[PDB]
């Protein structure tokens, strides 16, 4: 009872550019920043951009804002808080059943708009800035168009799959794997975070 401890805050420690013409990660916060901050959940570093790079005590992935809501996986973040100025902040939805879960977007981030292109040539951000061609195969479906481990797609669930012109039209959850390689990922369609709001 008192020596029960409380699990640490979502922490945002770096972020995917993709205002340029080339995309890549940055990095705001290091190893022992992210520790110190994810038990305190007091987070005063500035936030910029829709792609945000998160952290708990054991694991890391990504978050993405659409809608004045920063999205992520259940499976990454659980029902932890996020780490905010202010102090630590609350899920506003949790959904274990479609692996979503999602905060009130941080001041300076800026929002993706959901996709009604209804269009199937989709693109994976990953960690890594690297921006995968997607043929969407389902509502939650798509093929990579080049294969490749699934090693390169650790860390990446949370991350925004964007249509043609750069609309949110998922968010990242699973990799469907075959021997090692994902030839296939699963993602939470964007009219699924819209239905929850
Ligand atoms: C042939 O068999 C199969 O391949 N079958 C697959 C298949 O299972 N693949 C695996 C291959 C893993 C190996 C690495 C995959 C690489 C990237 C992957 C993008 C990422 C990711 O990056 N995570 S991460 O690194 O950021 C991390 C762990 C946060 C820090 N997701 C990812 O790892 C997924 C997490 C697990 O899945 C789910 N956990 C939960 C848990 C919940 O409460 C707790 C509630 C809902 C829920 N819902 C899931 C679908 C396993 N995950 C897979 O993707 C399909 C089968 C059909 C439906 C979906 C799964
Ligand atoms: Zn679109």
């Amino acid at each position: 009872m008192a020596s029960m401890k409380k699990k640490g805050s979502v922490v945002i420690v770096g972020r995917i550019n993709l205002s340029g013409d080339t995309a890549y990660a940055q990095q705001t916060r290091g190893e022992e920043g992210c520790q110190e901050t994810s038990q305190t959940g007091r987070d005063k570093n500035q936030v910029e951009g829709e792609v945000q790079i998160v952290s708990t005590a054991t694991q890391t992935f990504l978050a993405t804002s659409i809608n004045g809501v920063l999205w992520t996986v259940y499976h990454g973040a659980g029902t932890r808080t996020i780490a905010s100025p202010k102090g630590p902040v609350t899920q506003m939805y949790t959904n274990v059943d479609k692996d979503l879960v999602g905060w009130q977007a941080p001041q300076g981030s800026r929002s993706l708009t959901p996709c009604t292109c209804g269009s199937s040539d989709l693109y994976l951000v990953t960690r890594h800035a690297d921006v995968i061609p997607v043929r969407r195969r389902g509502d939650s479906r798509g093929s990579l168009l080049s294969p490749r481990p699934i090693s390169y797609l650790k860390g990446s669930s949370g991350g925004p799959l964007l249509c043609p012109a750069g609309h949110a039209v998922g968010i990242f959850r699973a990799a469907v794997s075959t021997r090692g390689v994902a030839k296939a990922v699963a993602f939470i369609p964007v009219e699924s975070l819209e239905t929850t709001m």
